[PDB]
């Protein structure tokens, strides 16, 4: 009877129209039995050959991926509580099997044998990348350690996970300990209607039955949706100072302090690095990155240098502006004022009325322009293919991406319109199938890749089309660039195709790339035509759009560089338990990266959850790294001449055949240099943001 389950079928496109929640529990449990059985069959027959290792392994990997991705996609677009319940129940079993599969010593040893064979030197670059990936994944999880040190390793990992939770609880507890009840209406000046509703119902929840946004008893807290409005809008400088000092000192001292827990984490990370043979934990992280410690250190310093003079200007802009507005805070601005005064200056000079911007951005026009841009640049025709694949909502479109010669390269689904009953908000790209030699049906040489695009516009009603914000357009462009790398991959080795096996810090290249075209004049002014007037976007809106992009770039850059730099400092060159302390790192890096010096009491590290509780340890640089790559990749088109459409096609064709084509079967610095002609520069990024 499992025979009838859609998830267990051999399908050509996933059965999105026909899977219900009651199939999930039986089908995922059944699939996991099949795959567990097929893994054991694999392990009994392993040889260091493609047909006896990598091809069997891909088949397991791929089927779990495709099916799990199907049902998990249905949860984001066709959500029911029965479906959530079913997925949250089988998810642990799934992940236990994933763990099992990677821990396979027969498979590890077989890959190791591939690596050590003479045959290695005949293997293709992509196959070598694949093998090295499997080895490196296994090794860095400890599999290569001998049993005593594997136990030490596992004990280190376990204590680290404990410490990371204790870190996170200390921040969360220190965040929620602050409660400030305002009763005087004068003290609550400036705060928006939303914030006042929040703080009033925050007061109601703590007993103040009558509390109202208007009337008062407003309870202010240090959590994000309370903290942000206070720093941006509370005219009350005392309340701004209050909430600032509290926030920058969560977990700074007391029974709730993280300062020793940090040092513990950093010590155990060093023990982990040394068992794996690396000097420091940054070296371990960088073992799977495009960057290196030295190159990341180099880049971040380059950015910090160029960003600094802009950042001091940004402060003088505020002191100037607040003098104009007559505040006694001017000439005396410090931390709790900056967020506020920035917003005030925003509102004055750089502000764009998004209701008189929406009429110009109509969804069907936007998507046409996007697909036409993709034809111009990359040589592909996006063509309606509605009815080839089954669908979960009548509005979901299905497109074939055809190459220059008329053959399909890839297919994608598009789900445009918001359904807040059943559908997650926002926009995303997701993967349906990867491109694969192995997973091709008989007669075909490759299975073609398949992708999801999703967004969340209000559907068209009457005269009015689905209008978009500029930011929504920007996000659809970004997400289409992930989709394009997934779909226009030419790599047939399927564990390494698409975006698979692209080093984290390089993954956001094609996507951050595609956003640049939204600020490109001629592209934007082709899109931006008023749905009723016909008229292009007014030229003063365009100029303001651009002005807004660059606004506090130097201050912004420096803030990100604080985090990126302290993260590498702490994991590179700090000795835990040694001469210098955590706070001397905190202050020493803050001098280099923060124009107004920290107050004492400011302990930003004790709240820096990203690197102590989350997964960005020795990885926070990654944000700015990918930003550098994408800006620079765009400057190839700037150099070629953005108005010479032959030059844009030539440069785009080469992008198509590098960044988008090669997947993870070539190291990213090699792929980037193959496109760009040289190694990456921060100049373009700095120039586009106005810092050089
Ligand atoms: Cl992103
Ligand atoms: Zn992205």
């Amino acid at each position: 009877t499992l025979s009838s389950n859609p998830l267990l079928q051999n399908f050509d496109f996933p059965p999105f129209d026909s899977v219900d929640a009651h199939h999930v529990r039986p089908g995922i449990r059944a699939l996991l039995q099949q795959l567990e059985a097929e893994l054991e069959q694999l392990e009994k027959a392993v040889e260091p050959s493609w047909p006896k290792l990598v091809e069997p392994l891909e088949k397991i990997i791929d089927r779990l991926s495709v099916v799990w991705g199907m049902i998990n996609h249905l949860k984001a677009v066709k959500d029911t509580p029965e479906l959530r319940a079913a997925i949250e129940e089988v998810q642990p079993e799934k992940v236990k099997f994933q763990l099992r599969l990677g821990q396979s010593k027969p498979i590890y040893n077989a890959f190791k044998a591939i690596r050590e064979s003479p045959d290695w030197n005949s293997l293709s670059e992509a196959r070598q990348r694949l093998v090295e990936a499997q080895i490196k994944e296994a090794v860095l999880s400890g599999i290569a350690l001998e049993d005593d040190k594997r136990e030490e390793f596992n004990k280190i990992e376990q204590e680290l996970e404990k410490l990371s939770h204790k870190f996170s609880e200390n921040v969360l507890d220190a965040t929620k300990k602050f409660e400030k009840l305002i009763t005087d209406k004068k003290e609550i000046e400036g705060l928006p209607p939303s914030a006042l509703g929040l703080f009033a119902q925050a007061a109601v929840s703590k007993g103040h039955e009558t509390a109202t946004a208007d009337t008062g008893p407003w309870l202010i807290t240090l959590d994000a949706p309370s903290y942000l409005p206070v720093m941006q809008h509370a005219k009350n400088r005392a309340l701004r100072e209050e909430v600032y000092r509290a926030y920058l000192s969560r977990a700074s001292s007391g029974d709730l302090d993280n300062t020793a827990i940090i040092d513990q984490i950093l010590k155990l990370r060093l023990e982990k690095a040394k068992l794996l043979g690396y000097r420091n934990y940054a070296e371990v992280s960088m073992a799977t990155k495009m960057a290196t410690v030295e190159k990341a250190d180099e880049l971040l310093e380059k950015l910090r240098s160029a960003s600094w003079d802009p950042a001091v200007q940004d402060i003088e802009d505020l002191k100037s502006f607040a003098k104009n507005q007559g505040a006694a805070e001017a000439d005396s601005l410090t931390h709790w004022d900056i967020t506020f005064w920035s917003e005030r200056l925003r509102e004055s000079k750089y502000d764009i009325n998004e209701e008189e911007l929406r009429p110009y951005f109509s969804l069907p026009k936007v998507m046409d322009a996007l697909f036409g841009l993709a034809k111009t640049l990359f040589g592909i025709d996006v063509v309606p293919a509605d009815g080839v694949a089954p669908v979960w909502n009548s509005d979901v479109r299905f497109y074939c991406v055809k190459d220059s010669s008329g053959n399909p390269t890839a297919y994608f689904y598009f789900d445009p319109y918001s359904r807040p009953s059943e559908k997650r908000d926002g926009a995303w790209m997701d993967e349906v199938f990867s491109r694969s030699r192995v997973m091709a049906q008989k007669g075909s040489s490759v299975r073609l890749p398949v992708a999801q695009m999703v967004c969340n516009q209000t559907p068209p009603v009457g005269d009015k089309p689905s209008l978009m914000t500029f930011r929504e357009v920007e996000t659809v462009f970004h997400e289409f660039g992930h989709a394009l790398q997934h779909m226009l991959t030419k790599e047939d080795e399927g564990l390494v195709a698409g975006i698979r096996n692209i080093e984290w810090d390089a993954v956001e290249l094609p996507s951050q790339f595609m956003e640049n075209w939204c600020y490109h004049r001629d592209t934007l002014m082709s899109i931006a035509k008023h749905y009723q007037t016909g008229e292009t976007l007014p030229e003063n809106v365009y100029k303001k759009l651009l002005a807004a992009r660059t606004f506090r770039a130097g201050s912004l850059s420096l803030r990100q560089l604080k985090f990126a730099t302290v993260d590498l400092e702490l994991h590179t060159k700090y000795m835990p338990g040694g001469a210098e302390t955590i706070y001397e790192v905190d202050q020493r890096v803050s001098i280099k990266t923060q124009v107004i010096p920290p107050l004492p009491e400011d302990r930003f590290l004790c709240s820096f959850s990203h690197i102590f509780a989350g997964g960005y340890a020795a990885g926070y640089y990654s944000y700015k790294w990918a930003e550098v790559l994408s800006a620079d990749a765009f400057s190839a088109f700037e150099d070629a001449g953005l108005d010479d459409i032959k030059a844009v096609k030539e440069t785009g064709q080469r992008f198509r055949n590098t960044i988008l084509a090669l997947g993870g079967g070539k190291a990213p610095l090699k792929v980037f240099v193959e496109f760009r002609g040289r190694e990456p520069s921060p100049e373009p990024l700095l120039r586009h943001n106005g810092l050089l």
